[PDB]
């Protein structure tokens, strides 16, 4: 039947978001390995984290050259087994390398999994809102899009049980053995991955200058313009802060009191591996369910207001109180942005964008706030640890928050979707002219 497709969109979003986050919980291990001493250097973090979604942006572009130029046929295959390779590379990195010689070996891997992940993402939003064209479209999207949590989620779970694994090996002093462990979470993404293989076997500028023409002429009218500008605004502005501290949300935990001095290799990577799974599974998870039963009831544009103004409040409380209020305080308000991230303005962009554009340019128009989502994440991912160290964590969380707001201030250029087919009210439109 139509159910079988479906749950392989969304195994794809699965292990995109799992490759995507993962690199969260690998960071710290390739430290304890490499950089005992001392915490890895700022700007090659931000590189080896950026570089998965540096690659995601390159995947669309060119297997869309590609996809357009030879068709679907050409590309369905081959985008999963680019990231199963940089998978493999990135695993058996040589152990006796230096510590920086390993971490670019990570960074340039890490690019091609984006290539490759960039790949299936966009192509599956557009398979079930073209299919649907029905009031639970958004129902629809929502659900595959979860499967973005449980990518992180299934990710922290692999961490601790992992970490509890190696337990009183690493307790009777082999604490090389974390070497081993990163190898580990990368490598499980492909049980999935190779099993997924299986079962997805088992006068052209003449035509591209006619459809810009067509695309320039339909978003060179107001009413039309501004529900680009904030499909491309809200994605680009939650991507922000959402991969910005989605990507390194075991750095954050560190100035919480997830990271102390007592305690030796496991109690350290116990504890936060603890706390990563504490907000992936409380907050950022259950997020996109919330989303799940409330679009289709609620609307898209309030879910976008309340998920913008919601999690700004609570960057705003970290900002202020990071470096004066106790763990406690911290965590759950920490946890509470997870939630209204996801339950809120990161999948209602992803939805929103897909929604509101009628389909003869809607694979230009979602490519675009897509790509500009994407621009928002490389930009954080990029810098994150850099500015924490020249303008300090508190500092930074001010600029998430102020990325907030004027994602709230935007959503206003955006109508609402819910109910509405874009391709019945584009024709209403023209009719009446």
């Amino acid at each position: 039947p139509q159910i079988k497709l479906v749950l392989l969109a969304g195994v794809g979003f699965f292990l995109d978001a799992y490759d995507l986050f993962i690199i969260n919980q690998v960071a710290p291990m390739l430290a304890q390995v490499y950089f005992p001493k001392t915490g890895l250097p700022a700007q090659r973090q931000d590189l080896m984290k950026a570089a998965a979604n540096i690659g995601c942006v390159v995947g669309q572009v060119m297997f869309g050259v590609l996809g357009d130029s030879f068709g679907r046929k050409f590309v369905y295959g081959k985008e999963l087994i680019l990231i199963i390779v940089a998978t493999i590379f990135q695993m058996s990195a040589p152990s006796h390398w230096d510590g920086n010689r390993v971490l670019t070996w990570i960074t340039i891997c890490r690019v091609f999994l984006g290539i490759g992940i960039g790949g299936d993402a966009p192509m599956s939003a557009t398979v079930v809102s073209d299919r649907a064209n029905i009031h639970r479209r958004g129902t629809l999207l929502c659900f595959i899009f979860a499967n973005q949590g449980w990518g992180s989620f299934v990710g922290s779970l692999v961490t601790i049980v992992t970490i509890s694994g190696f337990k009183h090996r690493l307790k009777s002093g082999h604490t090389h053995d974390v070497d081993k462990a990163w190898r580990i979470l990368i490598g499980l993404s492909l049980i999935p991955a190779f099993g997924t293989l299986y079962q997805r076997l088992t006068g052209v500028i003449a035509s591209k200058k006619a459809h810009w023409q067509e695309f320039v002429a339909y978003f060179s009218t107001w009413n039309h313009f501004r529900n680009l500008l904030g499909s491309m605004l809200g994605w680009f502005l939650v991507d922000i802060a959402f991969y910005g501290i989605n990507l390194n949300q075991s750095v954050v935990l560190a100035q919480i009191g997830f990271a102390g001095k007592t305690g030796d290799v496991y109690d350290k990577l116990f504890q936060l591996a603890t706390g990563n799974i504490i907000v992936t599974a409380l907050g950022f998870l259950p997020g996109y369910y919330f989303t799940l039963f409330l679009i289709d009831i609620v609307g898209r544009k309030k879910l976008q207001f309340m998920g913008f103004i919601m999690s700004g409040l609570f960057l705003a409380i970290l900002a202020g109180e990071i470096d004066h209020i106790g763990k406690g305080p911290l965590l759950a308000c920490f946890t509470f942005m997870q939630f209204f991230f996801n339950f809120g303005a990161n999948t209602t962009t992803f939805i929103v964008a897909a929604e509101l554009f009628p389909t003869r340019i809607r694979a230009s128009a979602h490519g675009i706030s897509a790509a500009a989502g994407k621009c928002g994440a490389i930009l954080s991912s990029l810098v994150f640890n850099q500015l924490k160290a020249k303008i300090g964590t508190s500092a930074v969380l001010w600029i998430f928050f102020s990325t907030c707001i004027l994602g709230f201030i935007s959503t206003f250029l955006i109508d609402e979707t819910m109910g509405v087919d874009p391709d019945e009210k584009d024709l209403e439109e023209r009719r009446a002219r």
